């Protein structure tokens, strides 16, 4: 059983942002709204009057009651606040508020807020939260998804990620008349550089329950296409630093190039910060990782469910393949970083698949016979975490070390590597 309440369903399709709904809403694009060259689902929208999107409703869908439940859903990417000109500026995103009553999506530092507003200014918000004195968050600069629903017998939800977060009665607000117009614009921003990227907004007639919002928040993650630890596409050729999920606060480190040498796992990471604002682990640290084509057929770059790669690591601007001998003793085969041409008959053949909590990757190394080897991650030998294959894993939950996430330079964690 289905029911299907859209009022407003934003997509891009053909070649223009429109609405997919049978109202077909008329969509105006401001000169100053980016898309991502990918995916031009992702808007990205700055600090700017032109970088906006204001959404005309049609007359039989404007919001104006006493009794009606609604819902939106949408992905947004806010990237890290860095400077106190954020700290106590809460600015809107996402308006339908006419004369001080309707529905608003705003911003402030480390929150997401959604208020609603009666016509005689009786308010309610519901509020996600989320620190930037942390080492590594699941929501600063990473593509998030938001739920919030509206229940005008009792509750406003928020939701993340399809999980509750914050709940707040709403069962004393009466005549809620919302603008004829969706105004998607960053307004009252003090931070000049400030931006937001965000996908795939939605408006429904009815309160969505914990169901539909799981199925919803499945659906539009794209499974068949691996993320990136922002929640881009994967790509191949596509400088990556790795982090590892069970040691978060470790990084990819080589000694030695070729077979005698290894690759492992050391910390702590280190820090980014600026006082007051935040506190995070360094995410630009130890050697990066490049995804190289081999098996797909795709002429696209973007890195598949189950595509069969290899993987190159990068040591002083040089690129070696990531491999190695799966006949040495035991289940755990320590991976070395082997110069290109000299690789041979080595395993070096990568099954990439997407995991789906936050934006997770596993590779499983094979060998020239397509045979198993084992999914990536490590083993201590000695005091050493060397990088391994092993088939231990495949045999077996966020216990395991097999678990991956590949972290591209981003302009919203702000971070300058160091070399």
């Amino acid at each position: 059983s289905h029911m299907d309440t859209s009022i407003l369903n934003l997509r891009y399709e053909s070649n223009h942002l429109i609405d997919l709904s049978r109202y077909a809403s008329k969509i105006n694009i401001g000169s100053k709204v980016n898309f991502d060259p990918i995916d031009k689902n992702q808007i990205q929208l700055f600090n700017l009057e032109s970088s906006k999107i204001e959404v005309i409703l049609k007359n039989a869908i404007v919001y104006n009651s006493m009794y009606e439940n609604f819902s939106t859903s949408f992905w947004i990417r806010i990237p890290k606040y860095f400077n106190s000109i954020s700290l106590n500026n809460e600015y809107t995103i996402i308006n339908c508020m006419e004369n001080n009553s309707g529905w608003k999506v705003s911003l402030n530092y480390g929150e997401i807020i959604w208020t609603l507003q009666d016509t005689q200014e009786i308010k309610q918000r519901v509020v996600f939260k989320y620190s930037q004195m942390i080492n590594i968050s699941d929501y600063i600069n990473r593509w998030i998804f938001v739920t919030i629903t509206n229940n005008r017998l009792n509750n406003s939800k928020i939701y993340i990620n399809g999980r509750l977060i914050d709940q707040k009665p709403i069962s004393n607000l009466g005549n809620i008349h919302a603008s004829n117009n969706i105004m998607f614009k960053l307004d009252g921003c003090r931070d000049t550089h400030r931006y937001i990227w965000i996908k795939y907004f939605n408006l429904f007639d009815k309160e969505l329950n914990e169901k539909e919002i799981k199925d919803l928040y499945d659906n539009q993650s794209n499974s068949g296409i691996l993320k990136d630890f922002w929640g881009d596409y994967l790509q191949y050729d596509k400088p990556y630093y790795m982090l590892n999920l069970v040691d978060p606060n470790k990084y990819v480190d080589v000694n030695n190039v070729g077979i005698r040498g290894y690759m492992y796992l050391k910390g702590p990471r280190g820090s980014v910060m600026t006082t007051n604002i935040y506190l995070n682990s360094s995410l630009y640290r130890g050697t990066k990782f490049i995804i190289k084509k081999y098996a797909s057929g795709n002429k696209d770059n973007i890195v598949r469910n189950n595509d069969r790669v290899y993987i190159n690591v990068v040591v002083k601007n040089k690129e070696y393949r990531l491999a190695t001998n799966a006949s040495q003793a035991g289940v755990e085969k320590i991976l070395s970083a082997l110069e290109i041409p000299d690789v041979g008959n080595l395993s070096q053949v990568v099954v990439m698949k997407s995991k789906n909590i936050t934006n997770k990757c596993k590779m499983n190394l094979q060998d020239n016979n397509g045979n198993d080897i084992g999914f990536i991650g490590f083993h201590q030998f000695n005091n050493i975490a060397k990088l391994v294959a092993s088939n231990w894993y495949n045999r077996q939950s966020r216990t395991l070390g097999c678990s991956w996430e590949f972290i591209p330079v981003d302009d919203g964690w702000g971070e300058r590597p160091l070399q």
